[PDB]
């Protein structure tokens, strides 16, 4: 278990457990994703900041704030952004992973948005 693994797995838990709708499967596929951000050189910082931004992204989802949304969702993607551009020079072996592996995580990503925002307008928070 790398220093960047722990980083991802303590903050795809939280998510987890604060919203058990998404499941073990939110763990596994942001795992999987930190993968790629570990072969793309990112660091154990980067991601510990990206889970933290990424949490507070979904709790304000959760709770109808739309100013928090945008600033964690600002914070989140500046830091994903580095690493996309990092990819870029990675082997294509790796590349290609990467395009195939996509898809499944925005998947989960427009679920767990849909799920988020329907406990707001449901339950209110
Ligand atoms: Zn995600
Ligand atoms: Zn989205």
């Amino acid at each position: 278990l790398t220093p960047l693994q722990q980083a991802a797995l303590k903050w795809a838990r939280k998510l987890a457990e604060r919203f058990p709708e998404l499941g073990e499967e939110f763990i596994a596929v942001h795992l999987e994703e930190a993968r790629f951000w570990e072969k793309a050189g990112a660091t154990p910082e980067e991601v510990d900041a990206a889970g933290k931004a990424t949490l507070e992204y979904y709790e304000a989802i959760r709770n109808g704030d739309e100013e928090k949304a945008v600033e964690a969702r600002k914070k989140a993607l500046d830091i994903y952004n580095k690493i996309v551009e990092a990819l870029k020079k990675q082997p294509p072996e790796v590349v290609a992973a990467y395009e195939a592996f996509r898809p499944r995580h925005e998947a989960l990503h427009r679920r767990a948005e849909a799920t988020l925002r329907a406990q707001y307008e449901a339950r209110g928070s």
